[PDB]
DNA sequence: GCGAGAAACAAAGA
DNA sequence: CTCTTTGTTTCTCG
């Protein structure tokens, strides 16, 4: 999941679990709680979920007043709400039990993480990750973006995916955005023109905000209907009729139009 | 690679290339020759490799009389000897060709460097970097070492890594030394006792010489090492300390992965 | 001071 | 990027 998907998860959870008291926390894979499962159990049991925030692809549960739970799903993490008598599934790892149901975290890869952070350490935690700005016209400043790009010979796709220029792009939306901006994924950042950078800036926001609006991509989101390159190897570019190509860039599957996006 | 690995490489090359005349030097990544690839090609082509020395982690090729080739392998740099018709490999950057084969330099991450330096600028090259002493009893004076430590607030692990106190420790051997001397990586230099310092000094020499003897550490020319079997903490996270039984922990210290026994090494 | 970060880069690991 | 980490050194930041 990318930013839009995480934000969709944040909204669904906000509607459903805010106000709920945690009766118990149990784990079949405590190691995914990097800060220590027993500590987390001690501090959050009996507390009320007050809210759920997001920064980048990170979810932030406001539980009690002193601590926050920072959850990253990584590649395959998924939350579901189940009844109390719900049977286990193979890749369930963690559960928060409430008086009339439970919030289960599952992850086939076991990459996702929980981190218990004191409230005062949340801003620092994100500063320290060097996470870039939210992809909004409010936060994502084109001048700073331009300045950083002009200073780098990094290929634009991998650089965008670092999360430092702007937060929230994954493999799917980076390909979408480069297509929309007519930029080759292996173009060196400092070869981008000013106008090209402007369009890239806006396409980042426009695609990610649109995808939030459609509840993310499901491959129950609807953004998958609006994908122009991801998964369309061989099909015709809607803009020029060229066959969409798939190459590997810094180890990642990459879809692009060979006419609309040229190095 | 660290000092022991560079020494192992220096030995293997010394045995195999001294006396060879350079027929050609070619590069697919000329930018790693920081002083200018073309000048290097022009100055070394046709000359005989007379010897290879080492200072710290640096290799020093004596080729001809007027110039020295100073090579640093940084993180992953690797030399090998191949036949003349050898296929290229993905991360090969430079080759030095001889009449019966070639010496190829490869480096996945492209951190490694070559520099052409005139012979009478070699000693100043090293002085200018402030490289510390070689880790031998003869060169590594405990008295200077002590004075430098007593005067500094630096955390001991990053200070050792700087190469100025003593030359040749990298992330592996610094972790190993500190565990042997029972010193916490984050301990400030000036809080070290004279007896700690003495033990530290000796452990540096003892580990780096045992490492050279064992042909270096082969984790993932030079690649037949045995020292990796003698490691006590580096990469042993979650395993038992061999001295006290406690769980080896890993933390980050000045940006580097750091393995210690928290029982044996208290800050 | 100092330590922290970042640059240079690619691929493996969790 | 899903993100972090890696056998180094040199450099700028705060
Ligand atoms: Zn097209
Ligand atoms: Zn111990």
């Amino acid at each position: 999941p990318e930013l839009p998907e995480v934000e969709t998860v944040r909204r669904e959870l906000e509607k459903r679990i805010v106000g709920q008291k945690i009766i118990s926390i149990e784990a079949t894979y405590p190691r995914m709680v990097l800060t220590g499962f027993e500590q987390l159990k001690k501090e959050l049991t009996g507390k009320i979920i007050q809210g759920i925030i997001r920064r980048g692809k990170y979810l932030i549960f406001e539980i009690g007043d002193d601590f926050r739970l920072i959850s990253h799903l990584r590649m395959e993490g998924k939350y579901r709400l189940a009844t109390l008598d719900a049977p286990r599934e193979k890749h369930d790892h963690l559960t928060m039990k409430f008086s009339d149901g439970q919030l289960i975290y599952a992850d086939v890869r076991k990459f996702g993480t929980w981190e218990l952070i004191s409230t005062d350490q949340v801003l620092p935690y994100f500063l320290n990750k060097k996470i870039g700005p939210e992809p909004t016209y409010e936060d994502f400043d084109e001048k700073l973006f331009r300045e950083k790009l002009r200073k780098s010979t990094k290929k634009i796709k991998p650089y965008l995916l670092e999360q430092t220029l702007v937060a929230g792009l994954g493999n799917i939306y980076v390909d979408e955005v480069l297509w929309l901006a007519k930029i080759h994924p292996e173009k060196e950042a400092n070869q981008l023109i000013e106008s090209s950078i402007h369009l890239l800036h806006d396409s980042i926001i426009e695609i990610l905000q649109k995808a939030i609006k459609l509840g993310g991509s499901s491959i129950t989101g609807k953004m998958q209907n609006e994908l122009q390159v991801y998964g369309k190897t061989g099909e015709k570019c809607s803009r020029c009729g060229a066959e969409i190509q798939k190459i590997k860039v810094a180890g990642r599957g990459t879809h692009f139009c060979p006419f609309c996006q040229q190095k």
